[PDB]
């Protein structure tokens, strides 16, 4: 046995060799400290949002804030802390009071609840108060393998182990990664470790999937109810002077039932602490149906019926969770004993292995004595214990897997079994690894994984597109227009990107350029080259991977005061500083707004005609914002008169001519790590510019570059325009010649940056996607192609065969694409006019740098695993929740017969949350995980997002939803259970209310044909909700009312369902209660389903259970209903004597299944229920002609098969970096 | 209903809820009542949350 | 595209040609600077001896 602590809280000869000299004359560009904690913080997954999801309890969690409050506070946050990341008292990139008018938007917040109501009021409140009104009361060293350097002889043994090569590093190690150009390898470890000793780290909350249980692959266990001690013939074993004791397989008393304890006898690793534990029916159960909705009762003792099937499924996915495990193959022993010669038995791990036999071979007690259970084992074949088949391949002498009997049980077995073959299902080989991050790479490095041949070397990490899809709906979800939430995923990552790029900004280009009313000086106060911060550029880049959620565009501020005019110096640098820059924001409405702005400025000068009698020439630049406000001669140049409007005219057709071309470029390894695209194919990246291969030779004015051309263009048209000056009188002296010279100054500057943003900018993008935490999320970028500009992101609950209330996603609130996030357009200018690469670039080399420590802290794997899960998760809910509320989603409903309500929202609501919570500590997640889907009337059947174009198309992406080993268990299961249901505490039927007083001995749980009648028996009667009963007067009996409208007397067979009592607790106890005892009145209670409890009594002795049934009857609630009571009588292997009892309650159909064995230690049961062994519940033991692998299900649960133990071995990923000349 | 002493309201706001137990003149009346008529009818729920 | 695949079981560890041929550490190799450059610690450490 071993052990891993859990991170979350539970259900609780020269040898100097000739290269190894260390001359460690290298000094890595960029620095690895540098990227390291760069991408330290991208690594890190973005924050869970609760807010608007409710709680165990059923009340939403949040503050009571308005929705379109707390999308403007939390923008406010946002922006906030984007000032506290880069050391400034002002935020440069903002996502608060941007030009956009977004006063529609909405986030979630805990003001409402899932029914669309205030939570003024918290709903466990309002169901306390509404069932308050209901109540009534009683009346008055070195390794050739990989190169690394070791130090120990132990520690290459240990190290080895990581590429197969067997002991001939510590298992805390998840990634080993190791450069061949320098001595600097680096490894990753569990954040939740306490020794981060120069290792690095995995942050991401990965679900824990292998798991292993070395004990005993069962689910229920025999106890005794009623002890018992018989005299013997034999009393044990004797071997020449020694003599061992006499050990049962089962327990040696006068009366045993079954009862469901998962992994009662296990021995695990990794507690998924998710137990189902049951006590025996002689003490109450209650406590196992009342787990959830029960929450506002009346009574402590008692669970509310119509919250039972919601209680029993969710109960049936603890039992399923709970046994999620691998089964371990541990040691054997050649056993000698008579009985079980020459047999293998398995050896539990610890001590007194010996001491389990006896429990796990039944066959191995002789037959030395006459009881019903040697009867059994007399029954059983010898050959078949122990080890049955075993592996050809092995390590050492230890068998890579092997098959063996003993005792389990079939249903537990089977659900390992699926688990089993769904991660063998996941498996991926090393050599694979090497093509996914070679691949990934763009080909500046080349990763080799060396391995040795294994065919027990398990790596879960390989999935389907689609399941990564789906769990990429959920990220999106999680949103929710918080500015919280994306604030930092932006940041962070302009941070790597700075780091990992080539490119440096130095202002002093320009300083240096211009050389000094002034234009030149002007234009220099206006760019501001001493100010370092160039977050809004980087951050610009960032944004072209989230496009579908976030949209940049140029603060408000950055437009000309008060509109402008082509007549002030000052204004005309304004416009250029934003032409030049808008093209680099996602706001698919930069060029309207890139013309507009001179339109304005031209007020008075040129004049456009405008298709609105409303709006002017003169409306603000900065509100064109929707694609409906582009105007008509914007998109026919043709309509503005070059006589009118001359310049406009060359604006406009510069801007049709000469705005950046989108384009697209491969990233990331589709083919191993699949691709969580949702609107664009799976390898590809869109890019809102154009694209080149790299080469640094370029020229630095290279008009073929198509932001160097803007440039250009924008310049010589400014020129254009102040040629004449026709266009600013009262300007005294003539600024031509200066004003030119300025603008060709800016012309043909030498920034290098439009070379970065098309040739490098791209490839590293694409070098990061791949690792990123939050997969790319885009939306096509059109340029002037208005009908087909996106405006709306949705998402869906409902399957396209429903029509539902229409719930719009908030994400459908913005009035961009996405949530609006601000950026400065002098900052981008700036940067755009004056980047330059270091002289002694050398991108083979550069690149090999960056990359390295970059992909060594790597988390794909492991998110990889995690959406996986995140899938499962989906599935499992819909199938579940659909069985308690009235959803159009197909599937088998085994369990229809136990009562429950239909579920509303609200309800609904608080069941996921436990089938939340139950999966989140069932795999050790500590985050988000379906919380999102818990924002309102997750009575859902499939998720789906599109998004719609201006032109009214839109396109919707439907994820096909592949299969759900958690989903098909809790199935199974639950068909077994539609069986096996006393073995769960759960009794079948109805039961009845009535006097029986007789000496038989028959149980209350199979009752005798003539002591039960049902509606379609004679004289019956039959009641409804209409049941009034009206007092007999002068001496006349008091009679209710007929369900046909007929008043009965007090006398007779009556059946009532449940909820009549319920109803009326008091006055039925008060009226009925006399009749029933010593009168001659019996009642039919329909229940479906209901939880029991047994009392043995002395047979010999009178007993009336009255005191029983009548505290039953009294502690009835519209809420409660405590479990039915049973008086049963105690078999004896004996002739006794006879004694009166009195009954009141039996059953109406057989219960007793739970029932194992009377007087198992005796030859037989001379009065009293007479029950022996099972033999149908071992199969494989009693019926010769079966084959080993038969099982029974879903009838019968079989308790001792054959059970595959394996023996894995999970080694972590490595990779050997080699670089490219 | 807002306010506290609410569990008074919900049994002077739905008729239909109370129990039928007695041959009452009030019971009566409740008993020949329509059973679904009570609590929300119809909704116009927009915006998911 | 040059990489290296260990030894095992006593067999020669070997590297991949320019032509995708795997050879054993012996006869005349023609590398060019740059290459070694690349990967000088992994080289020499497999190499040297
Ligand atoms: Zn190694």
């Amino acid at each position: 046995m071993k052990r891993i602590p859990r991170k979350t809280k539970g259900k609780s000869p020269a040898t100097t060799e000739p290269g190894t000299s260390n001359r460690e004359q290298y000094r890595a560009r960029p620095g690895i400290a540098s990227v390291q904690r760069a991408t330290e913080s991208a690594e890190l997954p973005m924050k869970n949002n609760d807010e608007g999801t409710p709680d165990k309890k059923g009340n939403t969690r949040g503050d009571l804030v308005n929705e379109h409050s707390e999308a403007k506070d939390e923008a406010d946050e946002a922006t906030q802390k984007q000032a506290k990341d880069t050391d400034k008292s002002k935020a440069q990139v903002t996502y608060s009071d941007t030009g956009i008018n977004n006063a529609n938007e909405l986030s979630r917040s805990g003001n409402v609840d899932n029914e669309g109501g205030s939570n003024q009021k918290p709903m466990s409140t309002r169901i306390a108060e509404a069932t308050s009104a209901i109540v009534s009361k009683h009346p008055a060293y070195q390794c050739h393998v990989c190169s690394a350097v070791l130090f120990s002889p132990l520690d290459l043994d240990a190290h080895v182990a990581s590429h197969g090569l067997h002991g001939n590093e510590i298992q805390r190690h998840i990634t080993e990664f190791i450069s061949s150009w320098q001595n600097h390898p680096i490894v990753q470890v569990s954040a939740d470790v306490e020794n981060k000793k120069t290792a690095q780290l995995l942050h991401a909350d990965t679900p824990r999937l292998v798991t292993w249980d070395a004990g005993l692959c069962t689910s229920f266990k025999i106890v005794p109810i009623v002890p018992a001690q018989v005299p013997q013939d034999v009393l044990a074993y004797t071997f020449f002077t020694s003599s061992y004791a006499i050990q049962s397989p089962f327990p040696e008393a006068a009366v045993s039932r079954i009862v469901v304890h998962t992994r009662w006898a296990s021995n695990v690793d990794f507690d998924r602490d998710s137990s189902v534990i049951m006590a025996p029916p002689t003490e109450n159960n209650i406590h196992l149906f009342k787990q959830l909705l029960n929450t506002e009762t009346l009574s402590v003792r008692g669970a509310n019926p119509l919250m039972f099937r919601a209680n029993v499924l969710h109960m049936l996915l603890e039992f399923v969770l709970d046994n999620l495990y691998l089964n371990r193959h541990t040691g054997f022993s050649q056993d000698h004993t008579p009985f079980t010669e020459g047999a293998n038995l398995r050896s539990l791990p610890g001590p007194d292995a010996e001491k389990w036999y006896s429990i796990m071979y039944p066959t191995r007690m002789g037959t030395p004595n006459v009881s019903k259970i040697c009867n059994f084992v007399a029954s059983c074949v010898r050959n078949r214990v122990g080890r049955f088949d075993r592996a050809q391949m092995m390590n050492g002498a230890m068998s890579e897997w092997v098959d063996v009997f003993e005792t389990s049980d079939a249903l537990t077995v089977s659900i390992r079994g699926r688990w089993m073959a769904r991660l063998a299902r996941m498996n991926i080989n090393p050599t694979e690894i090497e093509w996914a991050l070679t691949e990934c790479a763009q080909g500046y490095v080349t990763v080799t994984s060396p391995y040795a041949p294994s065919v027990n070397r398990l790596m879960p990490y390989r999935i389907s597109n689609a399941e990564r899809q789906i769990s990429q709906i959920i990220r999106i979800m999680n949103i929710g227009n918080n500015a919280t939430v994306i604030q930092p995923v932006l940041q962070d990552i302009s941070v790597l990107l700075q780091r990992i790029s080539p490119l440096q900004i130095d202002p002093t280009i320009i300083s240096n350029t211009m050389s000094t009313l002034s234009p030149a000086s002007s234009i220099l106060g206006k760019l501001r080259p001493s100010n370092s911060d160039f977050s809004s550029f980087r951050v610009a880049l960032a944004g072209w991977l989230y496009n579908g959620v976030v949209t940049t565009v140029i603060d408000d501020s950055s437009y000309p005061k008060d509109g402008g005019s082509v007549t002030s110096l000052e204004n005309l640098w304004d416009f250029f500083i934003l032409a030049l820059a808008l093209p680099l924001t996602t706001d698919p409405c930069a060029p309207v707004k890139a013309f507009m702005t001179l339109a304005n400025m031209m007020v008075g000068f040129e004049t456009i005609p405008m298709d609105n009698q409303i709006y002017t020439q003169s409306r603000r630049a900065s509100a064109f914002s929707t694609p409906h406000t582009w105007p008509r001669c914007f998109m026919n140049i043709q309509l503005i008169s070059p006589i009118d409007a001359p310049i406009l005219r060359q604006w406009a057709e510069i801007i049709h001519r000469y705005w950046p071309n989108p384009s697209q470029i491969r990233y990331g390894a589709p083919n191993v790590f699949g691709s969580a695209n949702l609107f664009t194919p799976p390898e590809v990246l869109l890019l809102p510019i154009d694209h080149q291969p790299a080469n640094v030779t370029t020229p630095t004015l290279d008009f073929t570059n198509e932001l160097t051309n803007w440039r250009a263009r924008v310049c010589e048209l400014m020129k254009n325009l102040v040629d004449n000056q026709r266009y600013q009188p009262g300007w005294t002296q003539s600024l031509v010649s200066s004003m030119r010279g300025t603008l060709d100054k800016l012309k043909l500057i030498k920034s290098m940056t439009p070379m970065y943003l098309q040739q490098l900018a791209p490839v590293e993008l694409a070098v990061i996607a791949p690792m990123l935490p939050f997969p790319p999320f885009q939306v096509p970028y059109v340029r002037l192609d208005r009908d087909r500009v996106p405006t709306m992101v949705g998402v869906t609950r409902q399957s396209r065969d429903t029509i539902t209330q229409p719930a719009l996603s908030l994400s459908t609130t913005n009035t961009t694409v996405g949530v609006p996030l601000a950026l400065d357009a002098r900052a981008i200018t700036v940067a755009l006019l004056s980047g330059k690469y270091p002289p002694d670039l050398v991108t083979n080399v550069w690149y090999a740098d960056a990359i390295y420590p970059m992909y060594a802290d790597t988390e794909v794997f492991s998110n990889l695993q995690r959406d996986m899960i995140t899938c499962e998760a989906v599935q499992t809910l819909v199938t579940l929740v659909a069985q308690i509320s009235e959803t159009q989603y197909p599937v088998d409903r085994y369990l229809d017969w136990i009562p429950s309500l239909r579920a509303s929202a609200a309800t609904a609501a608080t069941f996921a949350e436990w089938v939340n919570t139950s999966m989140k500590t069932a795999f050790d997640l500590s985050d988000m995980l379906l919380e999102p889907l818990l924002s309102g009337d997750p009575r859902m059947t499939q998720l789906a997002i599109q998004y719609q174009q201006y032109n009214g198309r839109t396109f919707n992406v439907i994820p096909e939803m592949p299969g759900s080993v958690i989903a098909d268990c809790v199935q199974l299961t639950a068909e077994v259970f539609n069986h096996e249901y006393n073995l769960f505490g759960i009794a079948r039927g109805d039961i009845i209310i009535g006097r029986v007083q007789s000496t038989h001995l028959w149980s209350p749980l199979a009752p005798p044909p003539d002591l039960v009648f049902d509606r379609d028996t004679p004289g019956v009667h039959i009641f409804g909700r209409d049941c009034r009963i009206s007092f007999g007067m002068n001496g006349a009996a008091p009679m209710i009312r007929d369900e046909t409208g007929m008043m009965v007397p007090f006398e007779g067979n009556w059946i009532f369902p449940l909820a009549l009592w319920q109803m009326n607790t008091r006055y039925f106890n008060q009226q009925f209660d006399a009749w029933i005892k010593t009168g001659e009145l019996r009642i039919r209670i329909e229940m479906g389903a209901y939880p029991y409890m047994l009392h043995y009594y002395d047979p010999r002795q009178y007993a009336n259970a009255w005191n029983l049934t009548s505290a039953w009857l009294e502690e009835i609630t519209p809420t409660s209903i405590p479990s039915v009571p049973f008086m049963v009588p105690i078999s004896s292997d004996h002739d006794i004597s006879s004694a009166p009892a009195v009954q009141y309650i039996i059953s109406t159909e057989y219960n007793d299944r739970s029932l194992f064995c009377t007087n198992s230690s005796s030859p037989q049961t001379i009065a009293g229920p007479d029950k022996h062994i099972p033999v149908e519940r071992y199969n494989i033991l009693t019926n010769p002609d079966a084959p080993p692998t038969q099982i029974q299900l879903p009838e019968v649960v079989d308790l001792y098969n054959v059970v595959t133990r394996y023996a894995y071995e999970t080694p972590p990923i490595t990779a050997v970096v080699m670089g490219v000349p």
